[PDB]
This record gives C-alpha cells, structure tokens and sequence, in this order.
C-alpha cells in the first residue's frame, strides 16, 4: 500500500494518487472510531521525539491527540553543540520516531539517512501534505460526492504554500481547482506547467484567473487565507492590501457561485474580527473592521465549515502516524 | 449531584451546600481507593487542553497528577494572532477540556459558551474553589465532628481571596467562622452582607473582629497566610507589617483558643523562615528572624496541618474532573 | 540487592561491587525485554516530579524513555523564590513517588532527602551520575565478551573531570584493568588515587597512570575520551588546555598502538569530532584542527566506534534504578 | 503516611495519633471489601515466616485468615543448633516478612537490623499493638461518635498488659479512659505520668479509682479480662479473687453506667462459665459458679460485643500486613 | 437437592435416597472435570477451620487435595482456657466452615448451633457419611449397573462402624446387601429392625447370615475391614481371630460367588502381609503369614479396587463441600 | 533434557554433565523471573505430599517457598505402624502429584517410586541432596563470573562427610579444579576417589587430595568448610575430630594463602563461627575456641562471605527440579 521508503518525509508533489485515496481512507476509519468509541491504540508503548526551533499551536495540539489516541508518548526536545546528524542517531535508537519541525526539506532528507527510524519533515507544522489531505476529506464529507467531480476555488495569496498546495492536490486527484487572484501573485509558472501536466493524466480542470465571478460560478467551496503569511514584512500589509481587496470572500461571492449549498474553507488562524491584536491594527489603519480576507458574518456563517476543517488535522496526522509506525 | 450546565466554571458563591457536599464525598472516596491502591481509571483516552499566562508549581503539580490517576493527558498551549474564540473552538473538538488560568471569570464565561466542551477557571490556579475544598476536606478529617459543628478563624490579611473564601464557604456549610484582622483589611461589605444572608439560611455562626484573642476561643483550627499576596507592589509590605504584627501566628496564640487538638493552617506558599529569599529580606530588614505571618516553631509542630492540607487539594481537582468528564 | 536507604541518592564511591553487580544484570533483563517486545511495566500509575536548574538533551530523553517504558509519568518543575526547598519537597513528597533534583549538588539533595518522604535522585538524569558507569561497563561487557575483572581499558585526555575520575572509581571497584594517560597536570587528585589503589588492593583491579598514550593503550579492549574543556569552565581555560591535551588525541595510530585489531573506542558524548558545530568549528579554525579536535572523525565514524549503542544503554541503566528504588 | 522505619516491630506507646488513624481507616476499607465481596489481594506471591516458641489461637488464627484474603502464604517454622541472627538472614532472603512470637522486643530489634525484610513482635499474640487497634475500632462502630468523644472502663487487674494498654491507647486518641482496680493493682506509676503528659496534650481524660460505681458512670463500654493472666502462678488465685471480687462486672454494673446502651468487652478467653477446664475448678474451690471476671448472664447479653471484638483483630491484621508489606 | 438446616453435620441413616443421589452425581461431575483439566474452582478466598482431638492420614490428607483444587485453605487449630462454644463463636466470624475430628455427634450439634457457619463431624474422619459415598461411587463405575441392582457382602466384623454404614446406605438405596459373620458380631437389632424399615420402602435385599458361601452368591462385590478397630484393646484380637478365621477374605471365597467380574474392598488400613508391625506381629503369634482379614494374593490381584476406593474419598469430600458452601 | 525415568529420585553420580547444565540454566532463569516479577506459575493446581522421619528449617523452607512461588500446595504427613508404606505411596500417588520422602534412604525411596505412580523425591527437602550442589556451583558461576570448567575450589575440613563426598563429585563432572583438604583418615573412601579420577579424566577436570591447607588453597577462587562432626554422629565422635582438624581451620589466614584478592568463602550452614548456640557455646569453651570453631567469625561475617546467597540458591535448584519433573 503505502510502501515507499521515503514514506514519512515525502513531499506533497511525490505523493501518488493511490497513496492519497489510501491514507484518506484511513483517516476516515480513524474518524470512525474514536467518534464510536471504539478506537485501538496500535501505537501503544512508541516514543516519538519532537525537535523544533520555532513553534506552532493549532498543528502542534493536533498532533498530540492524534499521538495519545494511538497510545503514543510525546518528548519535546528543545532549540547548538551537537550535530544533529550525531543527535539524530542517538535519539534513533531511543525513540521509535522523530519529528523535525522548522529546519526545511533539506536537512531533514540527511537526517533520515542515518536516524535509523522514521523522519518527519513538519507534521506538527502547518506546511505539510496532511494538511491537504485534511482539507480534501473535509471537501468530501460535506459535499458527499465523488472527489474528481469536487470544484473549488482559492481565492487571495495564491503563491504562498496554502495556493500551491491547493493546485498540486487538485490536479493529482482529477478536482475543478480554480485559482483567483492579481496575476502578480499567482503560483511560479514553472509549478503551474507541472500541474498542468499531472491535471492532463488525471482529468482535472485546472483554472487560473483574475476574475473572481468567473472563478467561484459552480463551486462546492470557497477557500482563502491571511493576505500576509506569517514572517513577511509588516509594511507588505499596505501593498498586499491595495492587491487583494477585490478578492476579499464576503456574502456577495458566495451568492455569485450560483450554489446554494456552497461553503466557505480557511486553514486559519484568520482575520475575520477585530478580536485579534494584529487584526485590531489592520482594523484601524486600513479601515477594514468586519474582517480583511473573509468577512466576520461569512466567517460565522453556517455555510462556515472552517472547524470542521480543522479537526480533521488529527485525523489525517494521525493516519501518517498509523501508516509509518505500524 | 453536580449536574448545573455551568459545573465547571462555577465561582464559590454560586455552589450549593448539597453540591459541596456531594463533591467532598466524591474526594473522600477518591483518596481512599488512591491509598488503597484500587483506584479506577474513569477518564481514559481523555485530553485536556491547558491554556495559561500564568504558572505556579504547588497547583499545576497537583493537577498533572489527579488526570494522571484518572488515565487522562495534559497538554500546555502557550491571543497575538488567532482569536481566543477561535482558538476554544477549534480545540474544543480535538480535546475533552479546556483549563483557562490566569483570564477572570468573564473571559471565560464567554469562552465556555463556543468551546462545546467544559472550561475551567484557574482549576490549576491557587484560588479556586477546589482550595476551599480541600480546606474543608483537611478540617473534617483532623476534627472527626459534623462539618457544621466546626470552628475556625483565618486572621492575618482577611480581604485578600484565602479570607474572602474562607467566610463564603463557612456561611455556605453552616460553619463557625471568625476572621480576625485590623478593620482596614477586612472583606468588602458587600461580600460581608452576602455571606450574612447565607448564613441565616444554613445556621453559621460569623464574626468579624480585630482581637485574637477573642477570635480564636473555642476554634479547632487557626488559619493564615502572607500578608502582602503575589502581584500586589513589594512596597505595600511596610504599611501592612506594622499593621498585622498583632496578628501573627504564634504558639501564644494557639493556647489562647483552650483547645489542646487545635491545628494550624495555611495554603502556602509561607514566610515561617529565611529559607525563601523574599522571606529573608523581609526578615532582616522588619526584623523577624522566627517567621513573618506564623513562627518556624507553630509550623514546625505537630500541630501543623499545612502538608496534609496541600495533599488534599490533589483530591478535590481529581473529583471536579471526575464530577464533570464522565 | 540495592536495599540501602540512601540507595537513590547514592554517590559512585558509596556503591559496593555487589550492588553494581546487581543493577548490571537488571539493565542487561530490561534490555532483552525490550528487544523482544516482552517487556512488563512495574511502574504504572507512578509519578516523578523532575526540578531542575540546567538542561539536557541526551540524558533526559533517556530518562523519558525509561519512565514511559515502564508505565510511570513525569511532570517537570521550573523556576527557590518564594517557597524554601524544604517546603516544596515535602508538598511533592505526598502526590509523587520520586523526586529527581538536577544540578543542585550532593548535600542539598540529602538533606532534602531526609524530609521528603519518597525516593529522591541526584542527577539521575544528569551527564554525571553513577548510571553513566553502568552503562559504559555494561557497553564493555556486551562488546568485549569477557568477564569484567578481566577487561582492560585506558581512559585518555583531561583526566581530572568527572569522566576520569568515576572510570577510575568503577574500574578499581571492579577489578578491571584501569588506565588514566593524560599530562601530570590533568590526573585525578592524588587522595583520589590513594582511595582508588586501596579499592584495588581488595578487588585485584590493575590501576595506572602515565603520560605515555602509547603505553596506556598497550593491550586495552576500549580506548576512551572526553571533551577537553567544559562549557561550565571559563572559556579562557580552552587556549591552555588545548596546548596541553594534543599529544592526548584520540586517531587511527592511537588505537593501532593497542595492538587489538579489536580494539574499541568510546565517549560519553557531545564530541567534537568535525565543523557541524558552532563551537567546534570555532575550535578547529582558531587551533587547526579540522579532522576532530579529542578523536578524529575518521576514529569516530569508523566501525571501532561503539558511542551510540554507549549513549543507549544509558537508557537501560537508568531504567534499572527507576525500578530498584520504585518498587 | 505510615512511613517509619521501625514500623513493623514498633511497641504501642511509640505509635503517632496520626499513624493509629491512618491504620484505623486501613482497618475499615479492608473489613468493608470483605463483608461487599470486592476484596482486592495485594500480597499475592508473599510469603511470611512464622518462627515461635509458645503457641497461640484466637489471635494466630486471625493472622492466618488475614494473610490468605491477602494473597499470602504462610510457613511455619517451630522451636536451637543455628544463631536466631544467621537464620534471619538466610530466611530473609526466601520470605518476605518473618513473625516472632514469645521472644520479646529487645530480640526482635536486634534481628530486625539483620534480617532486611520487616520483623514483626507478636503480631499473632495476644499483647500487640493490633489488639489495641482492634478495640478502638470496635468502640467507633458501636458508639457511632467521635473517638475522643468515646468512654470506656477498665475493670480488674489493671496493672497487666490489658490494663496499660487500655490507658496508652486512650491517651494517645484523647478518649475518656477509667482504669478501676484496688490501688495495688494501677498500673505503674512510671507509665501512670506518662500517659498524663500524652492525656495534657490530646485532651485525653483519664481517671484512676477503686470505686466501680464512680468509674462506669457516663462510660459507653466496660472493659474486663481475666484476674490471673497465663503462667502466674495458680496460687495467686485465691489472693486475687480476694482483691478483685468487688470489681466483678455483673448486670448491677452495667446499670451504674446510667447508659442504656452501655456495652461489654473482654479480649478473652474469659473465663465466664464452668465449662472451661480452669474456670470450673475455680468455680468449685472459690464458689463462682456463674462467672469470675463477668457473669455468664451479662456475657451471654445482647450488650456483650466480646465476638465483634475479637473479629476486628482480623482486619488490624490485615492493616499492620498490607501497610508494612506494600 | 441438598437444602436442609443440618446438611452439614448429617448423620448417615438421615441422609434422604434422593440427597446421597444428589452427592453422587455432584462426586462424579467433580471426577470428570479433574481428570479433564477443566475444574472450575468454586471455593476460592474460603478458610476452613480444622480442630481435632486425634488424627489421620488418608482421609485428612483427601479432605486437603480437595480443598485446595476447590481454591479453600485449611488451618489447623490445636477446652482447657476457653470454651469450645466460645472457641466456635470466634471462629465463626473468621472463618467459612469448621471441622471437628472426633467429638461426637452431641458436642458437635450443640456446637452448629452457635457458630454461624457450617459445622462437619469428621469430615476428615474414616467413619463419616462421604465413605459409603465413595464406595456406592465405586461400586457404581466398576459394576456399570443400576445402583439398585447392585449386590454385595460385607464380611467379617460386622458390628464395626464399617459394617453397620454398609447395611445402611444399601438399605437407602434399594441395594442387595448381605452382612456376613459370627451371630456376636451382627450389627445392634435396633439398628437391623430400622435398617428393615428403610429396605421396605426401598426395595432393599438385606441378608445376615453366619455362612460364607451362601452370602457371596452371586455378589459383584466383597467388602472387609480389620477385625480390630483402632481404639479397642490389642487382646480383642486373640479372640476375635478365633472367631473370624472362618470369614477370611481369599481366592476360594471369591470364587463361590460364581462372578468372573466379582470385586474386593477395603476401606484401609489393611493387614495383607507383614509390612506393617502391627500386621507381623498377628502374623508371627497367630501363623498369618499370608494376611489376616484378606491375603496378600487377593489385596493385589487384578479384582482388587482398593486404591480407586480410597481415591474417591476425595471426590466425596469435595462434593460435600460444594454443596455446603456455596 | 532431564527426560530419564529415574529423574526425580537421580543420584548426584548418576547425574550427567548435559542434565546438570540444563538443571542450572533451568534455576537461572528461574532466579531472573522472581527478581524481575515476571515469574510464571507452572505447577498451579499441584499438591505434592511431604512424608518425613526427620524435620530441617532452612532446606524445608526453600522448598516451600518454591512451591508457592510456582502455584503447587504442600501437604505434611507425620508418623509405618498400620499401613505399609507401599499402601501408603499408593494411596497418595492417586491423590497427589509427587511425594518427597526425608529420612529413608535411596533404597526404600527407589522401592516406593516403582509403586506410587507418580515423581518421587529422596530428601529434596534434606541438606543432602543433589540440588544442594546445584545451588553451590550456581553460587561459585554467578560470583567467579569465568566458565564452570575454568573455576578452582578447595574444600577443607572433613572431607569424607557428605559434603566433600559431593563436592568431589561435582567438580569431577563439570571439568572444574577440585581440591580437597583434611587429614589422610578423613579422605573420601578410596573406591571414590578412583571412580571421581575416571570421571576426571573424560570432563578435564583437576583433582586434587592433600593433607595441607596452605597448597590447596593456593591459586583457588573459593574456600568452602562444614562443621566437623554431625549431630547424628555420637557425641564421643566431637572430641577426637576437633583435635585432629584444628590445623584445618578456615581463618584470615588461609584465605590470604590463596594469593587471590577476590576469594570467597562457602559453608552449608548451620556454622559454628560463634558462642550464640548452645552447642557451639559448649565446643567452644571446652576446647578453647572463642573465635570461631571450623571458620572464624571474622570470616564469616567478612565481604568475602557469600554463605547467604549460597544459602539463597537452594530455593532455586530445588524450584527448578520441581518444574523440570512436574511439567
Ligand atoms: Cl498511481
Ligand atoms: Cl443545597
Ligand atoms: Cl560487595
Ligand atoms: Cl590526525
Ligand atoms: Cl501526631
Ligand atoms: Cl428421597
Ligand atoms: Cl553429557
Ligand atoms: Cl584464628
């Protein structure tokens, strides 16, 4: 099934689309159980070391439950006077299996070759494959219908990694991917031609446009995510701003895709509020109260599915744990 | 039973005498199978979530090992960038429960509505009506007589929160209270007047008085704490030494109660020696080499229950996860 | 059996060669249990509570291992402000089973032992511990399979730190063919060596000290080093040490002078063996020393190097204490 | 809690109140278990040694019944070619617990330093503090008050190891305590002063009288045993019965109480009939035929709890096997 | 069923046909499970109480075995100082069960009544009703006959113990029993005329007869025992043997009975050769070298069933404890 | 395998290098479980019956812990007056699973094993008896730490008693380096000391048999005594054994004389090292020995004494005959 080597740090774009219906299909038997209370830990009695240098919350909490459930215990080593290649090894034959959260493809990819156990490249991070497939399996829950007739659009930064993410997957499952955004911040064409040819082995429909009334016209979802990702400079906000406003997601594009049934999708944390310290600021200096990528009344809607979204992170994170430890 | 739709967030003034009863059974049972080695795990496979801008050891402590007896997890999250709504919401469907310490009840009131799991306020803080159930637990087990039959006196700085709890939870049980300190640093009269009301129903007894001598005539248990409470200025220690001297805890003051089986109190941490460097600064330079708010000697004795009662305030968080998780 | 009172907070001089004996044989069981997948918890329900000062990697991760392994918790505990240790033990003495006190030192974790009312460890999970010593004898033991007193090893570099010395202690409490080779200046101290002869006298132990590698490693099972400066000393102490310690170096010659094709070398751990470092690649361009500054790294990734099955049995070691003092 | 060293081989008077309650609630946790069913072994694959001189059978057989709902075996080991110290140590090392009975404590001390498994002192003999424990907790059951509440007489030869240990045990838990003798028969005074300086600091009341009618006034149990203990000679009979007659307990005794629900004890055998060998040829030599110590009609009464006695030392037992042994 | 007050203590001729079927069937389920490896113990946390006057061996040590495989302990416990009413009273609440050997019916009734747990006259004994029980079992599985149709005879002392419960368990069960000796040894005509009684409601064919021959014709069973009881003084046996030697069990007499199947019995001990120095003692005085009641050539041969006899006793005794505890 | 017929009434000669390897592995790994917790009752449900003419405390306490230890119940028997003991074994043996007979010789025991049907035990429960030198060598292996074959021992004292009988044997099966030390007329009987030098001769072993203590010894990793005279021996027999064996005294000395550091003393027990027996209080004030009668209570008491622990292996040998006979 899924028997590829390099299995536990494999990069979305590696991943092929048997082994994708493969791990979706064992995170909805995980889902399964715990709902039904019925959940057996295969992962009793397994250590699983984490090393990070910067931290996250929302991925990191997902990834303990999925890890507890399983009967798994969680050692968190913190962030220089051994290599890591030495510390690699030493925790390798302690530890079952080894998390590496902030240090890139790279130096993970290394790491695996002398660690003697499983590496993951940020499964705790929010950059990661389970994230995708957290998203595809909330795209077929609520609109119960075959994955390769699904369409969506993302909508806003369509270059950070929550855009390409979403066109690689798209196209290696046959979807309707809409792309909308300014043509200045579309994905590297480079990325847009290797889609281009996975979509024509599949048959996706892969579209990118500026227009975002001809981008959502028959979508079971809308997507998007904060303007500004975390890190890039404040002073981006301004331009960013300038760029995106005509692709906020407010009540009016979900009425244009003509689908009563339509929802809204976001990878969070968002913008929709004021309630935030930095979303207050963008608030007051570009005057956008009622939110600055979604509005707070779509956001709150019931056509949101946004925390739906987000607990089936540990479903999927706990299916790599599942499909890589057992 | 404890079967209110707000159990888990409730203030002290809002039990009632058959809910703390009910809880103070459930503690009893509980420690007993602990010592008896036939506890039962009746929170396996739960999770809670931790969330704090705060730390103490002495409380956390006793959390981590209460959901450990009980076979549940803890995990530690350290707004900024995501809403504290959005947060409980989206934690709120991975894990069983939240425990908000350091936020204030109205925070977390509004919290509990969009959670959909029970929150806690400060269930690992210092203040928290679990103390004032472990308080009670400790003085049942030393006086062997019905609850209601009890008397005590907390003297020191009485309108801090040891003293305002103190009296509510006297009034609530039906207790004999005398809280002694000087007139300025007495409880508010609001709180005075509402434990006054609780008081008429239950039949405690409830005194309010500036000499010790009278406050502690006839008590089973005398009961203090420091004089200036973590957070307030450094420099309110001067005005409030020279007021509270009178009302250290000394081995005089425990045989001015005539009871030779009276135990001393306090929910630590204490200033009885120069082996804390706060307490050491204060000892030189206010001269009180014995101890500030109760002498080495009194704390020292076999007298002292202070040890028994930080132990039980193990048992009463294990009976609120108890009382509220299953 | 380990029946002494103080058995938790028990100094390396302090152990006698049947208890060491004893603790030998319960790490090599919980080893092959865990190996076999038959392992059996015998501290379920336990909890430890950790207070610490400093920080590790390589020994707190084996000691979550072990507790975990076992069935036990651990909760740790961070800053003696406001609450007097005295204080604290005692509260922690009533909800937990073991208190584990790093990098305090030996007379404040005695004391603290008397009042706390449960097992109380002095740096179980610290680099300087006695189950160090187990675990590097247990490693001689499985590689070099001969009996104990029989086993030869030389320990070279700066052999005044704790590494020199507790391999002194261990070796003559043993009976083991000792040898320390470092510059006169950096032997363990002399009453050190006096107590350490005396112990060797009653259990056969062959102890030597010289300033000759070539003759320290003449016939030895294990060669074995350490870091040459610590980052506790003052860094003003690398310059000079380094000047003194270079003919010490662990490299291929070194270990062909043994004369045993068998040979095997050893350390403790973090070793400065190349430039992926910050700290040791400031040490190889200031002194010139880019193939590895205490071993070569041609000697420490070379099949004669055991320092990675040493740094796990550190894990079955201190399973082995968790178990004697906990049940 | 129960945590000195010495525990195992500790005399009465060295026991804390604190430690006499914790065995007191061991005592009744483990009779409950019993009595529902629900009973859990926690010395399963113990063995205990047994290594005596002179037999018992009441309180032996109490200690075999204890040690079998517990889990453990029993070896019996009988009475001199091998030191008592090289023996403990061989058996120390296959056993673990060894009873002593009939050496004394200044023997078992001595091989308690030796043996490295916890050395009992007549744990199966009459004289042991167990027995003590075994009558408080019967004094609770049947009162249903506070144990310093609590009242009791103890009638007859009061100088034997009954009589003391009445007075130290109600010393120790502030009870009131009468010991009712000819003044020939107190105890000595030595143990007299020091069971008054434990009674000053407990709030212990204890008298000292000759005059029955004054010591069973206001008492809920009256407390006797047999005049001549085993081995004194028999011709202090005659002697005896002289001194003792006027402190038999008789119906008329009882209703000096002035309590209706006054109840009787006696650690026995008594000898309250002829139908024992002994207590018959006293009967036809001293002319009572009815009882010596107790009349048969106040033995055989509805207020004698001599048999709920005597099961209660199955249970203090089982405490002293279980808090010594796990 | 066996339900009656007294079914404990029961004396054989007031065991009703329809209870000692019960038991039988109860003995041979038990057999079967052990000999299967699937006994189900159904006694496990009992402790049976043993008191004896005399002892043992063969039937204390089958009493033990079935203990045991039923999960129970047994302690040995050996009036003096207390009386055997108080001495059961305080077993009674310690224990499960009591078993008297050799007290006699009387003490043991009267003891039954106060106790408050089953009481056994000699269970453990050779004369108690479990031993026509194990030999009606042995009858049973060697013959493979209806009981009622079985016949056999007992010769040779037959106002015994053995002799008398022989003709009384035939008699209750429709059996053909013939007793077989000398007029002055035939059974009390008191109990002949009760045993006539039962045999008239039941079918039996009781015979008493003074010829040899004539009482084995046509038996699938001969049954004897010593012709000295143990107890009675040696010089019975001078005169007895006299008497008795016409009534030897040996190969002619197994013969007249016609039956190629015909079997032997004997409850044991048996003087079948000079191995025993009591056995060569009679041998050397009175020339009995080849055996006393029976020869050694019977005892040994192929007929002989005395060893499967002697191993239903156990399965007996643990009918009997089944049945009356639980 | 133990698998003969005769395996649970075996004499010590009787026994083969193959079987008493698999017997001490057997007792290992028992040994192991019951440290570690993880013993596994294999005699659940089993009654074995114990009949005996004589009593012991130290040897019938091993064996009822190792039948607990294992599930199995022990029943006593006390006294052939009215039943042959052959009726007897016949009656048991359809009852219980085995039958251990203390006190009445190979012969009867062999008799009654025929007839019983089930294992029977000679004095398995008695000082004599072949696990007794199972748990001795399991002692010297555990404590030498060196192959069985390679281990040196002398016994001294009165070598022609039971326990020098044995331990000639033993040593002669097992390849190992025997020595015997008493006066020539307390040698083994000579038709013994022939049949152990052909056992000698096949395994490798080295027998030695000297009237001097200061050459056996010499080179020796254990000194093992007894008592020199037996209580069943008459009480004439104490005096004339007392004075020709004093020269054989097991003291600091003697142990020195071995030129080996780590020597170990051995003694069966009971030892009359003191005056707290009656006996030993008698021996000694008699014939002036307040020190100590065959070994002084210096070494006795000394870290060289490892009579406990081989006390101790007594219940393991016997437990592992228990299991290798009844499962
Ligand atoms: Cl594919
Ligand atoms: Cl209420
Ligand atoms: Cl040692
Ligand atoms: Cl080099
Ligand atoms: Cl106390
Ligand atoms: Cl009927
Ligand atoms: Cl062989
Ligand atoms: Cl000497």
């Amino acid at each position: 099934h899924f028997n590829v080597h390099n299995r536990s740090y494999l990069t979305l774009i590696e991943y092929t689309p048997r082994q994708i219906r493969y791990l979706l299909d064992l995170s909805r038997d995980l889902k399964r159980a715990k709902y039904a209370g019925t959940e057996t830990p295969r992962l009793n009695g397994k250590n699983i070391a984490l090393i990070f240098e910067k931290t996250s919350t929302r991925t990191r909490c997902a990834f303990e439950v999925a890890a507890h459930d399983q009967g798994a215990h969680v050692t968190y080593i913190d962030p220089h006077k051994e290599s890591m290649k030495d510390t690699a090894r030493v925790l390798g034959r302690m530890y079952d299996a080894i998390e590496y959260r902030g240090f890139g493809q790279e130096i993970v990819e290394e790491l695996a070759k002398y660690a003697g156990v499983p590496v993951y490249n940020g499964l705790t991070d929010e950059f990661h494959p389970t994230q995708m497939l957290a998203d595809v399996l909330t795209m077929h829950e609520f609109s119960d219908r075959p994955i390769h007739d699904i369409a969506y659009c993302y909508i806003g930064d369509a270059h950070n990694n929550t855009g390409n993410s979403l066109m690689i997957v798209g196209a290696k499952l046959g979807m309707d991917v809409r792309l909308c955004a300014p043509r200045c911040l579309w994905p590297h064409d480079e990325l847009i031609e290797q889609c281009r040819a996975i979509a024509a082995t599949t048959g996706a429909r892969l579209t990118l446009t500026e227009k975002p009334e001809e981008a959502v016209k028959g979508v079971d979802f809308i997507y998007t995510d904060v303007w500004v990702s975390m890190g890039e400079p404040f002073e981006k906000w301004g331009a960013r701003i300038e760029e995106l406003l005509p692709y906020r997601v407010n009540a009016a594009l979900l009425a244009a895709s003509g689908n009563p049934r339509v929802k809204f999708m976001h990878c969070l944390p968002a913008f929709h509020d004021s309630n935030t310290h930095v979303g207050k600021q963008i608030a007051d200096q570009y005057g956008l109260p009622n939110g600055v990528e979604v509005t707070d009344d779509v956001f709150e809607s019931d056509a949101s599915i946004v925390f739906e979204q987000a607990e089936n992170r540990l479903h999927t994170i706990k299916a790599i744990l599942v499909a890589t430890l057992t």
